[PDB]
C-alpha cells in the first residue's frame, strides 16, 4: 500500500493554494511535495480517488513521481519534490534562452512522458508548459502543478465543447503542439490579441491559429513540420505520440 502511515510527514513551507487544494513542501524520507485537498464532500472524495488512481498507474522518469497518499486528517497526495521551475517560468517569466539542442531535448522528454501516459490510456487534459517541470534544470516532469480545477493550449474541438467528450489523445497532441511553438518561439500564441473571449471564439472557429512564421530560423525544418502537424485544426489529422516521439528521436540523431 501507498497509504502513508499517520503522522510521518513533516509539513513545512506552504508553496501555493487555490480552490482545489493547498500545496506544501514536506519531509518524508527526504523532501516531498504534499497537496492537501481540504471535512471532505463526496465530490472531493471522488476527485481524490481519481487522482490517486491515475498517479499510481505511472512509473516513468518524465512523469512526476507519486509516493503516496494520506487519508486523515486531510486528504493528501504526496509526490516527489521538484527543484527549479516550470517550462512556463523559464520561457515567459525569466525568459531563459536555451540552446536549440536543449529545446529539442525538452521536446523529446515531454513526448516521452506523453507517449507513456497514452500507452496507459491516460489523457492529460491540461498539458501546458506550466505543467512541464524542469527538474534540476534538466529533466522534464509532467504533472499538474495547478490548483484551479487555461485556453492557449486548448484544441479547437475542446473550445467548442460540442462533441463532448471533447478530450482525446489528439487534444493532448494539440496542446503539445502549442508547447513546441513556445519552445521554438520563446512566446505564447496570440500575444498581439488582448481579448480572451475572442481568442476563444476565433480558435474554435478556425479563424485564428498560431503564427508559425515566428519560429526561430535555427529550428530544423522537420521540427517545424511536426509542429504544424500537431497543431492541425481537425483532430484526426494530428499524429499520435508514438509517431511524434519517433520524429523528435529521428531529428535529434542528426
Ligand atoms: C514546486 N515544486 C513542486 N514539486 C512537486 C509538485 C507536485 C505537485 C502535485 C501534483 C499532483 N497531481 C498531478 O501531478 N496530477 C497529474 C498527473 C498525471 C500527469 C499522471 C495525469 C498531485 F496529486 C500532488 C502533488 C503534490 C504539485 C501540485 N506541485 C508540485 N510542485
Amino acid at each position: 500500500d501507498w497509504e502513508i502511515p499517520d503522522g510521518q510527514i513533516t509539513v513545512g513551507q506552504r508553496i501555493g493554494s487555490g480552490s482545489f487544494g493547498t500545496v506544501y513542501k514536506g519531509k518524508w524520507h527526504g523532501d516531498v511535495a504534499v497537496k492537501m485537498l481540504n471535512a471532505p464532500t463526496p465530490q472531493q472524495l471522488q476527485a481524490f480517488k481519481n487522482e490517486v488512481g491515475v498517479l499510481r498507474k505511472t512509473r516513468h522518469v518524465n512523469i512526476l513521481l507519486f509516493m503516496g497518499y494520506s487519508t486523515k486528517p486531510q486528504l493528501a497526495i504526496v509526490t516527489q519534490w521538484c527543484e527549479g521551475s516550470s517550462l512556463y517560468h523559464h520561457l515567459h517569466i525569466i525568459e531563459t534562452k536555451f540552446e536549440m539542442i536543449k529545446l529539442i531535448d525538452i521536446a523529446r522528454q515531454t513526448a516521452q512522458g506523453m507517449d507513456y501516459l497514452h500507452a496507459k490510456s491516460i489523457i492529460h487534459r491540461d498539458l501546458k508548459s506550466n505543467n512541464i517541470f524542469l527538474h534540476e534544470d534538466l529533466t522534464v516532469k509532467i504533472g499538474d502543478f495547478g490548483l484551479a480545477t487555461s485556453i492557449l493550449w486548448m484544441a479547437p474541438e475542446v473550445i467548442r465543447m460540442q462533441d463532448k467528450n471533447p478530450y482525446s489523445f489528439q487534444s493532448d497532441v494539440y496542446a503539445f503542439g502549442i508547447v513546441l511553438y513556445e519552445l521554438m518561439t520563446g512566446q505564447l500564441p496570440y500575444s498581439n490579441i488582448n481579448n480572451r473571449d475572442q481568442i476563444i471564439f476565433m480558435v474554435g472557429r478556425g479563424y485564428l491559429s498560431p503564427d508559425l512564421s515566428k519560429v526561430r530560423s535555427n529550428c530544423p525544418k522537420a521540427m517545424k513540420r511536426l509542429m504544424a502537424e500537431c497543431l492541425k485544426k481537425k483532430r484526426d489529422e494530428r499524429p499520435l505520440f508514438p509517431q511524434i516521439l519517433a520524429s523528435i528521436e529521428l531529428l535529434a540523431r542528426s
